């Protein structure tokens, strides 16, 4: 499922993550944006081994269970698979886990290089929440 920026953002405000840790929403939809241009099929392989899956693009060497990564800790407890579903809420209950991992947002590399520092809050306009 390919969504639209303000239909995620909505999504996004109605499971917590305005402001969630400090982070306002605009960084989410930013971070989506970068991360997996809004699809939650988005899958990208690393050269070390692991999968990045869906649209946060979480990583299976250390949150969810692919099966195929060697030294896996699976701390979202949830299969990988499940994060390429069209309901975001599996993706977004394991992002409120890593951002309160101890690095904030700095997590997620597409966040980092594109979003960090910008005026995110232009990633809601527009958006009737």
């Amino acid at each position: 499922k390919v969504f639209g920026r303000c239909e995620l953002a909505a999504a996004m405000k109605r499971h917590g993550l305005d402001n969630y840790r400090g982070y306002s929403l605009g960084n989410w939809v930013c971070a989506a944006k970068f991360e997996s241009n809004f699809n939650t099929q988005a899958t990208n392989r690393n050269t070390d081994g692991s999968t990045d899956y869906g649209i946060l693009q979480i990583n299976s060497r250390w949150w969810c269970n692919d099966g195929r990564t060697p030294g896996s800790r699976n701390l979202c407890n949830i299969p990988c698979s499940a994060l390429l579903s069209s309901d975001i809420t599996a993706s977004v209950n394991c992002a409120k886990k890593i951002v309160s991992d101890g690095n904030g947002m700095n997590a997620w590399v597409a966040w980092r290089n594109r979003c960090k520092g910008t005026d995110v809050q232009a990633w809601i306009r527009g958006c009737r929440l």
